[PDB]
């Protein structure tokens, strides 16, 4: 699914808490 750190540090409401926010908002 959504990038590496995103599944463990980000919610589907585009609510990334960790560094996942660096890549996830673009892929998720």
């Amino acid at each position: 699914g959504c990038p590496r750190a995103c599944e463990t540090w980000c919610n589907a409401q585009m609510t990334c808490v960790g560094i996942a926010e660096h890549v996830c908002p673009e892929l998720c």
